[PDB]
């Protein structure tokens, strides 16, 4: 690491393939940090493109369910050797894999209140046309004031050839999977959906062990899809081996969860179908009954105006996504002074 004499860096909590994030405290305030280090940024075409993604994106988004960019540390070496990015970002307690997985409490009123919060988050993201494509519990992160933050938008696109390796398997929408043609931010609410199973349970909805499988256990609930769904899959040999398994019915929601509440699963059927366009949106899950207790509209904004994307299909060298992120970095010092 390296951050200056401006921050102090405690201990590692999270790391990926292109992020090592560690908790640290600002000096002047005393104030608790989590400075991400994203480390030799512009080697590699891909991670440097995901990065200057993901830093137009946060500085896009103002929500408190949201991961926001508290600084950018600015290069200390001259621009040439300028080869680690240090992102400074909302810290928070852990994530809710680890909330669901473990003896901690999880009561009706917990999932009720972090699922109001991810679809609060998602409403707004959503109305600036974002699809984060990637929501899973260990992409909730959870503070100690039990508010949850939505993190990890390098995998988001707006409104492409294989779409099934879009996404972790178990929380992968079938449109993504079967590559129906018709890719939206209901992507999302399927993954809100096996979220929202998930954290009723405390065990993974769909854990399907390959491709086929996943395919299966999904069958196994919401019952074999429709023809005209049938009809839309890409592949011929995917379309062949739903063919040949038996007519089913769906099981309902009350028998795949035999304790849980009535209002819960009448919100989860409405988020786990096949169809795309079946799929309740964010702000009208929000209008709920479930959700009832901490709905109100004045409180839950859009976001305005939606979001670019067109920096992203630009075919830039490493060197011009480089000066790219560099005035991201330039941009965000330059807009706090006003
Ligand atoms: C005070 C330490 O809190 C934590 C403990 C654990 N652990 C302890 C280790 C156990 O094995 C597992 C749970 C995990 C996470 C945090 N907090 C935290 N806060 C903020 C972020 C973050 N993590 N990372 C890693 C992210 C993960 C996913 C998506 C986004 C982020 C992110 O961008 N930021 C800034």
């Amino acid at each position: 690491f390296d951050v200056g004499d401006e921050y102090e860096i405690i201990e590692t909590i999270g790391n990926g393939a292109y992020g090592v994030v560690s908790s640290a405290r600002r000096r002047l305030t005393g104030q608790q940090v989590a400075i991400k280090k994203i480390p030799n940024a512009f080697d590699v075409v891909t991670n440097a493109k995901r990065t200057l993604r993901e830093l137009k994106i946060l500085k896009h988004f103002k929500h408190d369910n949201i991961i926001a960019i508290k600084d950018i540390l600015r290069p200390t070496v001259p621009y040439g050797e300028f080869k680690s990015v240090y992102v400074v970002l909302d810290l928070m307690e852990s994530d809710l894999h680890q909330i669901i997985h473990s003896s901690q409490p999880l009561t009706l009123e917990h999932v009720r209140y972090f699922l109001y919060q991810l679809l609060r988050g998602l409403k707004y993201m959503h109305s600036a046309q974002v699809i984060h494509r990637d929501l899973k519990p260990s992409n909730l992160l959870v503070n100690e004031n039990c508010e949850l933050k939505i993190g990890d938008f390098g995998m988001a696109r707006g409104l492409y050839f294989m779409t099934e390796y879009v996404a972790t398997r178990w929380y992968r929408a079938p449109e993504l999977m079967l590559s129906l043609h018709e890719y939206t931010q209901a992507i999302d609410l399927w993954s809100v959906g096996c979220i929202f199973g998930e954290m009723l349970a405390r065990r993974q909805l769909f854990p399907g062990k390959n491709y086929v499988h996943q395919l299966q256990l999904i069958m196994m609930v919401l019952g074999t899809p429709s023809p005209a769904v049938i009809q839309a899959v890409g592949a011929e040999r995917v379309r062949a081996y739903i063919q040949s398994l038996p007519p089913r019915q769906p099981v309902p929601w009350e028998t795949v969860y035999p304790g849980a509440d009535r209002q819960a699963l009448s919100l989860l059927g409405r988020m786990l179908r096949f169809e795309p366009s079946a799929r309740i949106s964010a702000a009208a899950a929000l209008r709920h009954p479930f959700l009832a207790k901490y709905h109100d509209p004045d409180d839950e904004p859009d976001c305005a105006p939606p979001f670019d994307f067109a920096f992203d299909r630009e075919a830039l060298t490493r060197e011009r996504i480089k000066e790219a992120i560099v005035a991201e970095i330039e941009d965000f010092h330059a807009r706090r002074e006003g």
